[PDB]
């Protein structure tokens, strides 16, 4: 089993680039997919990364993910931040028994 | 391309047994494997099933997954309800190798 710890939020300018990381407590993030899952409160999720940085269709290509094997951690980089953009944002990787999520990030967007 | 689709609201005694679906709009709903997150207010969602009626250690036998192929869903069953299951509950498969999530469902436990 693993934990991914993630910052409880972040806040941020319109038209500025955001970075949120995913750090991996045990065994190396390169081990698994992760994912970067989009939450507006009151909706289901919506996946904006899967496999560590590909984008699903229909996903801005203001969002990017991508790996840091020094520090064991995933990031998710949104840039030219529009105000739809506030959400909370979620990491997520597998382990072995089960799919775990990280605590998530509040993203506010000033 | 496919939805996932799920009742809005499902609401149940205490100690009783709720079922939540997740219909497939398109495509065998066992064709891909289908996870069952829980999200209780204000935190972030953990799986009680994975890989269709896979737990993980820590969830209790009360949450169990099953598939209807004859309704194209899957369902995610809870019996000994407790009102500390009360939240929602998402499903998700894939897409190609997209996250598809259902569109969720608030469980009530009227208790």
């Amino acid at each position: 089993n693993f934990m991914l710890n993630q910052p409880h939020s972040v806040s941020e300018s319109p038209g500025k680039t955001v970075t949120i990381s995913c750090t991996r407590s045990s065994g190396n993030i390169d081990s698994n997919y992760v994912q970067w899952y989009q939450q507006r409160p009151g909706s289901a999720p919506i996946t904006v990364i899967y496999e560590d940085n590909q984008r699903p269709s229909g996903v801005p290509d203001r969002f990017a993910g991508s790996i840091d094997r020094s520090s064991n951690s995933a990031s998710l980089t949104i840039s030219g931040l529009k105000t739809e953009d506030e959400a909370d944002y979620y990491c997520q990787s597998y382990d072995a028994r089960n799919v775990v999520f990280g605590g998530g990030t509040r993203l506010t967007v000033l």
